[PDB]
């Protein structure tokens, strides 16, 4: 009949705010409502029953599993894993940190503030499609900002 196929991905999601809830498994009829949409989660894995495709979403900081959802209700990207770096760069005030890479709205982290340009010392970072995030501490702050933000 219908055999379901569970390969490993690393892609990070942000549900679409029109879905069919959070599945608690593969196998289920009807999806479980989720408040949790339109924020940047981690994507472990992609499954395949029949015609149906879902990603197992979670949460990004913690790895805490929150459910599979349907693949075409969401924005998806892949994820490289994260490399530890060391370099600090030049960023402008007003530049917003996210608590996440790739993360929206929810997920701000604080904002860049002083005079002139701020000191932002970077230990990790993370490539999301072809968009590269570091993570690092601007005044005490600590959060994701882009590449495309930073100077060196």
């Amino acid at each position: 009949n219908n055999q379901l196929t569970v390969t490993n991905n690393s892609g990070v999601a942000q549900i679409n705010a029109k879905n069919s809830g959070l599945y608690t498994t593969v196998y289920d009829t009807k999806g479980k409502t989720t408040n949790q949409i339109q924020r940047t989660l981690s994507v472990t894995k992609a499954a395949t029953l029949g015609d149906k495709k879902f990603y197992l979403v979670g949460d990004y900081n913690t790895g805490t599993n929150y459910g599979w959802v349907k693949q075409d209700e969401v924005i998806y990207n892949t994820a490289k894993s994260p490399v530890k770096i060391n370099q600090t760069y030049n960023v402008k005030p007003g530049v917003k940190l996210h608590t996440v890479p790739w993360g929206t709205y929810n997920q701000v982290a604080g904002t860049v503030s002083g005079k002139g340009d701020q000191t932002f010392k970077a230990t990790k970072q993370q490539q999301i499609d072809k968009a590269t995030y570091l993570y690092g501490t601007v005044n005490g702050k600590s959060g994701w900002i882009s590449k495309y933000y930073l100077t060196a």
